[PDB]
């Protein structure tokens, strides 16, 4: 991607205590999708029991962090941070003042990103895979199109009192919709 310091590439996986039971993860824990079945899972408070989400199993107190999400073809997800103290049980209101500094898209391939009110974004119809640089310093957590590095939004003098939770939500167009969302990767 376009992140020119390597040094701050964070190889991380999902946390499946926390993933929702109509969400199915592949083998290696770096990809997932919404699904028809209900995956019975260990009912626990670190698990959202009604909105498809999962969450990056980091958490972040401090330094410079970076992860990019393939979003491939889905419709409708959403990607960023949420505090590691939120509630995770029924309604999940995308709001920085609930906890949540995340981007979205909505069926029509909306984009907003969770501000208060929200933001709405203009990004390019050919984007699908999104870079997430976590600046605990500099309170602040930025988007970028891991495409051509072209910067998405920027949420700043965010609250760093408690540690930061990779995020991530994703809901099927159709039956048939195969996309998915996945973690990206690694180094040398």
């Amino acid at each position: 991607g376009p992140l020119g310091s390597p040094e701050f590439q964070v190889d991380m996986t999902f946390d499946v205590d926390t993933a929702n039971n109509y969400l199915i993860i592949s083998e290696d824990l770096r990809s997932f999708r919404s699904g028809d079945l209900s995956q019975n899972r260990k009912e626990q408070a670190e698990r959202f029991d009604t909105a498809l989400c999962v969450l990056g199993t980091p958490r972040f107190t401090s330094g410079r962090h970076y992860w990019e999400v393939d979003v491939g073809t889905s419709q409708v997800w959403d990607v960023g941070v949420c505090k590691e103290s939120v509630n995770r049980q029924g309604k999940i209101e995308l709001s920085s003042e609930h906890g949540f500094l995340t981007v979205g898209c909505r069926e029509g391939k909306v984009f907003a990103a969770s501000t208060v009110p929200m933001t709405p974004l203009w990004v390019s119809p050919q984007l699908h895979r999104v870079g997430i640089f976590l600046d605990v310093g500099m309170r602040s957590i930025a988007f970028y199109n891991v495409s051509d590095g072209c910067h998405i939004y920027t949420f700043i003098e965010i609250p760093v009192c408690e540690p930061w939770r990779p995020f991530f939500a994703h809901k099927r167009g159709s039956q048939d919709d195969q996309s998915i969302l996945s973690i990206c990767s690694v180094i040398n």
